[PDB]
């Protein structure tokens, strides 16, 4: 046996919301679980006027390979979405974020699959089998960002 030195990024550790740089060496992590209350999301819909694109992400938003390498929770048109490496994990239009009060966005990256889900909010006639939670998970492929 060897002794290890287990390390974890944490963001309530700021106090306030604010950006943070953390590059690793090992460009992905073991494993990252993303939690944001659906209400937060006002920050950057409720304005309209304002600039203010993304929730949060790993990567700074206007590198070039950005939306490419990293994870993205971001306000695009009139949907709020989650884009992890180059492909769209979840989706839900900004009304539906805020509106109902009855939301809250998770998502994890793991070297088998890939997940996020609107939790509490349900999708209609689309893709998404009407009824059935607003997630979005891939697998066959190392998604992490």
């Amino acid at each position: 046996p060897v002794e290890q030195t287990t390390a974890e990024l944490n963001w309530p550790q700021n106090g306030v919301w604010q950006s943070v740089d953390a590059p690793l060496i090992g460009y992905v992590a073991t494993d990252l679980t993303v939690t944001v209350p659906c209400q937060a999301a006002a920050g950057l819909v409720g304005p309209e006027n304002r600039n203010r694109s993304v929730l949060l992400s790993t990567v700074p938003k206007q590198a070039p390979k950005a939306i490419d390498r990293g994870l993205l929770i971001e306000r695009i048109n009139n949907d709020l979405t989650v884009i992890v490496r180059n492909t769209p994990v979840v989706s839900a239009p900004l009304e539906q974020v805020l509106s109902p009060d009855c939301r809250y966005l998770t998502f994890t990256a793991h070297a088998d699959k890939v997940t996020g889900e609107f939790v509490g909010l349900t999708q209609g006639p689309d893709d998404d089998d009407p009824g059935e939670a607003v997630r979005g998970e891939r697998s066959g492929y190392d998604f992490r960002p």
